[PDB]
This record gives structure tokens, sequence and C-alpha cells, in this order.
């Protein structure tokens, strides 16, 4: 895996927005042979948007013929709620590039067979063969989208229980009031994630460190499920300073030691 | 991974027989398209064996069309011994329910070619495409089948040499005396495990605690070969409050809330 | 994994020697179906390749119909330099050996496209279908060839930066002058080496002590890459007693009592 270490957020996220357009721009997607992104919501990936946002707006990047799939949706609220991840990525981003509506691809977390809105995702996944670059966060906990600890590791697309420490965290979105939080998740599976070609995940933050740590030093388990980014062959962790407070001094200075030339500009 | 946390053995067997027949039931076996089913010996299933059988009379599952293949026959022990697994299965199960011969799968530990063997076995199995339940036991020092520590995490059916830990625990059937109990078997492996479309591991008693921590709370590793199940896509762990007693608190809590409302009629 | 443990290097050598001609004599290799033999550089494998030659000269195996591949070479190191791995195994194994020159394969650190060359290497691997027999060393920091801590489990060929403990364990062979050890390699992956049928890792000395332990002691992980053969159905290290010594006792005990009658000849 490459770890990229910066100091600030704002480096995370000009880092990641630079990469995704990196990727999309040597692609050169068409109607024909589009380029599928795989996208979070949550906190972490903001900066990011508001980069690629800016950089579509002077002309560098095009989402025209972007086929996006974003990780999860909460389950039972109400799609037009404001905290929805539909909600969420429409205001943050889809509104605000030229992204066209039908390469949309979003969790329905109300119907009423999870099983058969997983199943269609998977299938409409595997319409496009392959996820060629799918960007995440981490959880406190080491969860990659909502595959919480003791998931499995080859898991596919299916609901989740969240952990309290997953809705204490995200209760910051709903006025800190914990009973706000939905309780279920439809998510990707870690092993709908490793079929993805390239894996970004973006760690910021001294609430990570523990995270960074099981994803760096730690070994594969099913507890902290972004471990299985080891098992992966074009993994990428972007992080800043705060997140890596839990590694060793001789880890930190590795992966900085590795990717100076890459980092100098940011 | 699922882990059910249940208070007593008698709890195990009730949750894991109503698994089986769940699933027999709702697969609706035929000759043409028979049900199969992986078994373990040893002496933590007796009780799921008992309650499979008295479904069975009363009506709730055949086995008809249940074809069967056992985890491990010790070699060197006469088939005809009592303890060997061959007549551990006939006389504590295949007896006493509507199986057919032909539907009943087992390894051979007394051949002059015991590669040949496994490879027949391996190539039965294939014969049906795929086991849709293995049911499997753990060993004190975290064996599934008897991939004793050390064994490849993507072993096929082999000859295997035990453990002494594994023989002083087993030499309990062999009237306390280890020296009659054989030193090889042949088993699957954990690939042929987690070839399975669902697996089913029950554990009980305060012995099979450390091997718990390291199924659930440890790191993939080939020294306890339990831990391979956090790589499959559909592992459950029935167990008893004496296993749990190595996991931390919020471990166990973790998975009782989770569990809460599949357990509260056990 | 099937770890052997000898008392000295020699018998290392001397057993790894007998396993490759077991191997070779087995396969039976013609021109239409040759043997394909992965190989390591370094000071570990001398005396097995030693051993291979006196083998070879009594008339035990020939290398008629043997295809090799090496597991990495230096970049930027002219080729006719004596240190370069090209020249080690002309001058340590090919020239004494009835190889022929067509069956070789070794990578090239100097060409104008890396990415290119490690594809061409793969490609040239998959033209044979599989390798039959990789041998290989361990780094001190548990590398197996070139892939350095952080390494993807399931890399490719590719070109890796080696770290300043594998450059100064190498300056050995330079005089001790660490500044005249190339900074990169070209390496085939994690995954490039699980593909192959039987991977024998040679593990000598007390410097490798930690990384013994990372392979047999611990968990599958990133940063010791040796870690990796857990996952591989057909894996053997070969070690000397001086390699042990950050094992358990138990641990030694163990697999002394497993190959009792496979090592009393050595
Ligand atoms: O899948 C997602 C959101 O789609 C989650 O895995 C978040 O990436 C993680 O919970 C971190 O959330 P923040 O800390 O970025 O809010
Ligand atoms: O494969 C089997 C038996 O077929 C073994 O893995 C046992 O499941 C294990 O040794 C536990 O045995 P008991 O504790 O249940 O006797
Ligand atoms: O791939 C190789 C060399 O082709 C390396 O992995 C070495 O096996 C390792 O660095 C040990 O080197 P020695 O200790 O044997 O010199
Ligand atoms: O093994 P997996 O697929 O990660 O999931 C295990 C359990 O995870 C829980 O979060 C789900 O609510 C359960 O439905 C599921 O059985
Ligand atoms: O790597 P595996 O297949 O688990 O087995 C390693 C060794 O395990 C031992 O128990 C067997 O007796 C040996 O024959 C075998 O080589
Ligand atoms: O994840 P991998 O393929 O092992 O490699 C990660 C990094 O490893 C470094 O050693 C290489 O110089 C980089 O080019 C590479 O990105």
């Amino acid at each position: 895996m490459r770890l990229i270490p910066l100091k600030a957020a704002a480096q995370v996220g000009k880092w990641a927005a630079a990469h995704i357009v990196k990727r999309i721009n040597e692609f050169q997607p068409t109607a024909e042979r589009p380029f599928v992104l795989g996208l979070p919501t949550g906190g972490t990936p903001l900066a990011t948007y508001k980069a690629l946002i800016e950089m579509h707006k002077a002309g560098e990047v095009s989402f025209k013929h972007v086929v996006t799939f974003n990780m999860d949706e909460y389950v039972g609220l109400a799609a037009d709620h404001p905290e929805s991840y539909r909600s969420f990525m429409y205001n943050n981003f889809f509104n605000h590039i030229d992204i066209q509506e039908e390469n949309i691809n979003l969790l329905n977390g109300n119907t009423d067979d999870h099983e058969a809105e997983c199943k269609r995702y998977e299938d409409k996944i595997k319409s496009y063969g392959k996820i060629n670059l799918f960007m995440g966060g981490v959880g406190n906990d080491g969860h990659i989208a909502f595959n919480e600890p003791a998931s499995s590791l080859s898991s596919r697309t299916r609901i989740k229980t969240l952990t309290e420490d997953t809705r204490i965290a995200n209760s910051r979105f709903f006025d800190g009031d914990i009973n706000q939080v939905p309780k279920y998740a439809l998510t990707i599976g870690v092993g709908t994630l490793l079929d993805a070609q390239e894996i970004m995940i973006l760690v910021t933050g001294h609430n990570k460190a523990l995270a960074l740590q099981a994803a760096v030093e730690g070994s594969v388990n099913h507890l902290w499920t972004v471990s299985a980014l080891q098992l992966h062959p074009k993994a990428v962790i972007v992080c800043d300073e705060p997140s890596t407070q839990e590694l060793k001094v001789k880890t930190v200075k590795y992966f900085t030691e590795l990717e100076a030339k890459n980092i100098v500009g940011f």
C-alpha cells in the first residue's frame, strides 16, 4: 500500500482531489467507456469535494462520463432528510458538477426488500465491469463503508447494524442527538470494496489514530476492516498529522521518506 | 461473521439444530438437487444430533435428500472400532434418521494410498458443486477439522498429524489412555471448509475459551485455523457462556446486543 | 506450512538442494514440458547452489530442461557489475550447470520503462503456466523477494524502494559501503510468489530471527510479507538453529517432532 503523510486535512483534500482528476483524465472516459468512481459521505471528504468542484469550474476535469457509486445509505431515514446520504451527495457534490443523473448510483434504504436492493446495487456495479477508483473514509472503530467490527472480509452489499461508537460520532450531524441517528445502514461489503481497481482512504484527525494504527501496523482481522486494504493490489491511505498519533515514529518516517517527492508540493 | 452468545451447551445444540432444519427446509432438497451438509464428530455436536433426531421424529425435517460429508477420520484405527468417526456418525446420527446410504460420505483412514483417498473425497464434494452448510467444532488449539496449528489457510483434504493437546483431549473417548488415540487423521482442509456456502462452528466449555478469543478477537493466522472464518462470507459461531471467558466484556456485549432478538427464545 | 528445523546452515543448503532435485526428477522435464524453478540471490542460497552443482556433476540432476526465473534485480546498477543479480546467478550457478541460455529469465533493471519490463516478466511467467517451485530467502525486515514492509499482499512484479535496513545488510557485498547499494529494485510481487505451486524459503542466522517469528508465530500482515506464506497451499521454510532464537520453545519442539524422520539424515 501507499501511505501519504500530509500535515493538515486541507492538504489531504487537495491530494485526494488531484489523484481523482489524474485517474479520470488519464482514463479518458466516454459514453461507451465511463470512468467508475466510488464515493463516501461523512465529514472527511468535504474538502475533496470542494476541491473537485473548483477544478471542474476551472475546466480541469469533467464528470460528464463519470459513473458514481456511493458506499452506503441509512435505513429508515427519509430520503429527503437533509442528512440522508442521498441529500449529502447532491447538496455537497452532484448539484455543483456536470455529472449526469443517469450515471449516479445510490442505495435506497427505504424499500420493502433490503436484500433485493443490495443485490440490485451489486448487479449494477457488475454491469460496468469494475469500479476504477473507490474513495472512502475510516470509522473510529476501523470500518470501511459500514463494515463494522466482526464483518466478513469477503462480504458483499448488505444491511449492517451501526455500532454505538459510529452512532455517537455521526450524531454530530443530528444536533448531537444520538436518538436521531439511524440504527442500520445498507453498505457495500469488504469484498465489494476490494473488487475496485484502486482504493483511496482519507484519514484525518486524532479520533482516527487507532484506526490508522490498525490499518498500517496491525494484522489482517475482521475487527478493523480497514486492515483488509493490506490484501488489495492498489490501496492508498491519505492522512494528516493528527491521525498518526498512535503510529511508531519509524513508521511515519518510513512513509514520509518514501513519498517525499510526491508530497513536497502539498 | 455472526457470533451467537447463548448461556448453556443445551441451547447451543437447539440453536444449531434449528439452523440446520431452517436451511434444509428452505432449500427444498430433491433427488436431483440434494442439500449438502458437512458434519463433525467429537463431543460438541452430540446435543445438536439428538435435537435433529427428535425434530425428524416429529416430522419437522427429512434427511431423505440430504447428502453428508464428514470433516475427518482417524488413520489406522479399525473402521468398526466404536470410536472411529464412521462408528460415531452411524451410532449417534445416521441410524436414527431417514438418510440414504448412498448419500453418506466418509473418509477411509485405512487405504493403502491416503493421497488418493483424500483426492477421491475432494472429487466427490465437487461432484455436488458445493457444500451448502458445514457444521464443525473447534479444537482447544484452535483447529477446525484437524487443521492443526501451522496448517495452510488454503489447504485441501490431506493427512495431518494430531497435536499432543488434541490427543490428550480426545483420550477421554479412549478410557483416558492417550496411547490408544491415533496419531494421524485424514481431514478436509481450511480451503475445503471455506468453499462451503455457510460455516457453523459450535463452541462450548471453558477449554475452548482461548480458541474463541483467537477466532473473534485475534487476527488471521495459521496457528489458530478457526481464525480463517474471518475470510468467509457466511460464518456463524454458536457458543455458550463458559467458552467466552477470554473475551473482553465489550465483545460479549456487542454480540449479545446484535443477536438479542435471535436468542431470546433459546 | 512445513518448517524444517536443522542445526546449521550447511544442512539447510543440503536439504534445499535435495528438495529441488526431488521435484525436478519426479517432474521429468522435457523441451515441451520444462520444470520451472524460481530462484533468489543473496548469501543464504550459496550453499544450496554449490550442492546443486555437485549433484549435477555427479549425474544426479540435469538442468537441460529447467527454466528459471529470478526474484529481482537492482535498478540502475550496471548489468556487468559483479554484484548485479545477473552476475551473481551466472557466476555462482548458471556457468556451472547444463542450463540452456534460452531457458534463463532475469529482470533488466536498466530499461527506460520499468513498468513494461515488469509486465514482460509477468507475461513470460504466464507463458509457462506456473512456476513449479520458487526458492527464496527472507529479509531481516521480513521481506520475500524485495516486497518490503507495507507491500501489497497481492502485489505483482514492480519497482520497489529498498529499506535502509535492507541496504545496510546488502552493503556487505559492496565493501561495507551503503552508498554503493542501489536504492531501488525490480521485484516479483507477493501475488507473483503465491502463484507458484510450491514455495521454499531458506532462513539462516540470528539476524533473521525476528523475521522467522513473524513468519511462523505472527499473523498475516503487510509489514512482514513472509507472513503471506500462511495463505499458500504448499510452503516450506528451512531454517537453522540461530534463526529460531525468537520462537517459543514449544514452537521449535512442535516442528522438530513433526519433521523428525525427515531431518534425521541431515
Ligand atoms: O462509508 C462511510 C460514509 O459513506 C463511513 O465509512 C465513513 O467514511 C466513516 O464513518 C468516517 O466518517 P467521517 O469521520 O468522515 O464523518
Ligand atoms: O473435526 C473435528 C471432529 O470431526 C474436530 O475439529 C472437533 O470439532 C474438535 O476437535 C472439537 O472436539 P470436541 O471438543 O467437540 O470433542
Ligand atoms: O529476493 C532476495 C534476493 O533475490 C531477497 O529477498 C533475499 O532473499 C533477502 O534479502 C535475504 O538476503 P540474504 O540474507 O540471503 O543475503
Ligand atoms: O458477516 P457479515 O455479513 O459482516 O454480517 C454479520 C452480521 O452483521 C450485522 O451488523 C448485521 O445486522 C447482521 O444482519 C449480520 O448477520
Ligand atoms: O501445510 P499443510 O498442508 O497444513 O501441512 C503441513 C504438514 O502438516 C503435518 O501435520 C502433516 O503430517 C504433514 O504431512 C504436512 O506436510
Ligand atoms: O503497494 P505496493 O505495490 O507494494 O507498493 C507501494 C509503494 O512501494 C514503494 O516501495 C514503491 O517505490 C512505490 O512505487 C509503491 O507505490
